[PDB]
């Protein structure tokens, strides 16, 4: 049943889950509760058009660019949360400082899209800490350059969410993503792969115990990692179109460094 | 199932051995040193190997075209192999075509790695060895079409997989249920599910040593698809060169 090796893996899964809850205010469990059905101030105000958007700004704490800026800041914040979480991953802070930067530089967006799926269903996405919900249709109808940014995330989210992972699963998966080893520019790949192998072992057991009847969930989840890369690249090219189409459009420095020479 | 997975593994290996002329074991012997292949390291050596070895104006272009000739050949070998995978033939015909159309490229690079090392690649069934430098020394954008494969190969070969491993991995690549246009994704995923179990057992029995090799191999699929997207890119750019009708059709 349980053994010395298996026991260390469960301890790691728990540590990671506990750190995950402490680092990310809006978990998938909370997201799903708001999306499925409640009464408490859990019910989100829905934005599906210009007027409703107008209304949401009064109920929630051109539009194309206003949505852009809001989504832009939330990513900066997400980077901060992910960065905080990364430090809790055993051995991560002990690695060469440059590699810590490299790992974050490349894992941050893959993680952002992974967790964003937790806030999405086929019809829309929770915003402003769960207070609002912006429909998929509204986002897809935005001015040419802007109405093409979210669909690819929704397409991914609908399929990824089909795996039915919960937060304890995601906590370990997110750690695996960060501690890659095949990221461009890494100095000491060995120590990084040793940590990842251990996280992989933890994720494998975690999925088997939490999802007994889900055959090869582990392999299916790992394959999803390719969907994430695709999302990142595609997103980058779309970002380049924006930089040129809206010379009056900014872009937070933090995000700008992540994308530099990516 | 313990035994049902090994039967599947053995079956794929046997079929893979029969569908693919040059195996990794075969190529490895030839690559490290175990008939010394003709080496193409520069222009004159190529020219010599052409009439001396006999393969099948402007070198960069002819080399690029030879890559296509071999790719098309490989496709038939892969198609035949795909047909030996249990369940494949019973799938909707259009899906089979969809799965092959999107999978051959991934498989081509996977297998191409078996014939590469950090210094070059084995050509024309091991008879030759085109050097990595000669390839990188090609002009226009041609001196950069093989390099990404080498970099992928270098990383992929580090897993030290053997033919029996690759046989199952290649079947997994073919039965990808996320290919665009599929009409009945279920059977495809049910087969890949069965193949993934077989691949997992195979890697644990064949390499007790390397921890999480199964997971590491699957992560390599991220790399593969990038090599492909990237390859499709260069191919379109190449579509901007002046320097048949029936051949252009075949390819
Ligand atoms: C998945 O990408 C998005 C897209 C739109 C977003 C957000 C995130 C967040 C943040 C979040 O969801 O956590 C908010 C608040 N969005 C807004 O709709 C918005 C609307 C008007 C203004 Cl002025 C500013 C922001
Ligand atoms: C959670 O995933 C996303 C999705 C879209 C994003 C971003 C992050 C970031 C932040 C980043 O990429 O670091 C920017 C700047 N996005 C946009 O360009 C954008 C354009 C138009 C609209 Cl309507 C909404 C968003
Ligand atoms: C699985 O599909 C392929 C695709 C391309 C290939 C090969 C196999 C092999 C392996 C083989 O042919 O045995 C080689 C050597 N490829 C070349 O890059 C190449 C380049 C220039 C010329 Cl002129 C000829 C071949």
């Amino acid at each position: 049943q349980l053994n010395p090796e298996s026991a260390d893996l469960r301890a790691l899964a728990k540590h990671l889950y506990d750190s995950y809850i402490k680092s990310f205010p809006l978990t998938k469990a909370k997201a799903r509760a708001i999306l499925t059905g409640k009464t408490t101030d859990k019910s989100p105000f829905v934005i599906y058009d210009m007027n409703s958007l107008m209304m949401g700004e009064d109920k929630i704490k051109e539009v194309a660019i206003r949505i852009f800026q809001g989504c832009q800041f939330r990513s900066v914040e997400a980077v901060q949360e992910i960065t905080e979480y990364a430090k809790s991953i055993p051995g991560f802070v002990n690695l060469d400082l440059n590699d810590q930067v490299t790992l974050l530089k490349y894992g941050v967006h893959e993680i952002i899209y992974t967790m964003l799926a937790s806030l999405m269903n086929k019809d829309g996405v929770l915003i402003s800490e769960g207070q609002g919900f912006m429909t998929r249709e509204f986002l897809k109808s935005l001015r040419k350059p802007f109405g093409d940014f979210m669909e690819p995330k929704f397409e991914f989210a609908v399929k990824f969410n089909a795996l039915e992972l919960d937060d304890s699963d995601l906590a370990i998966f997110i750690a695996v993503i960060i501690l890659s080893g095949d990221r461009p520019g890494l100095l000491n790949v060995k120590p990084i792969e040793d940590i990842q192998d251990n996280l992989l072992q933890a994720l494998e057991l975690q999925l088997k115990l939490n999802h007994p009847e889900s055959s090869q969930l582990f392999a299916k989840l790992l394959q999803k990692m390719t969907d994430l890369r695709q999302i990142v690249t595609e997103h980058v090219q779309l970002l380049q179109v924006i930089k040129k189409t809206e010379t009056d459009m900014s872009l937070h420095p933090l995000l700008q460094e992540i994308y530099k020479d990516l």
